[PDB]
């Protein structure tokens, strides 16, 4: 499933992240354009020996189970690959928690400098709420 512009912006609020734990609608949408290019199928292995699974570029090392990354906490405890299907209904379980960790959105490399402080009111622009 390859999503359109206004095809990826409503299902995020459908799952409750709106201003989630101090994280608003303004902070989400840019990042997937820069981790997956609005793609659900973008698998890339980072030199850390981990791969980045899903549209969120998750490293199997800290949070999931891929079987080729030993010493991984596999904290989420699910198929690291279920993190890949069009049905994302369960992937954010670990998105809503990786942040209580307290070091922030700073778990991702691009939005931090590619997407922070930038005009965000604009990603939510041109669309209906």
């Amino acid at each position: 499933k390859v999503f359109g512009r206004c095809e990826l912006a409503a299902a995020m609020k459908r799952h409750g992240l709106d201003n989630y734990r101090g994280y608003s609608l303004g902070n989400w949408v840019c990042a997937a354009k820069f981790e997956s290019n609005f793609n659900t199928q973008a698998t890339n292995r980072n030199t850390d020996g981990s791969t980045d699974y899903g549209i969120l570029q998750i490293n199997s090392r800290w949070w999931c189970n891929d079987g080729r990354t030993p010493g991984s906490r596999n904290l989420c405890n699910i198929p690291c690959s279920a993190l890949l299907s069009s049905d994302i209904t369960a992937s954010v379980n670990c998105a809503k928690k990786i942040v209580s960790d307290g070091n922030g959105m700073n778990a991702w490399v691009a939005w931090r400098n590619r997407c922070k402080g930038t005009d965000v009111q604009a990603w939510i622009r041109g669309c209906r709420l």
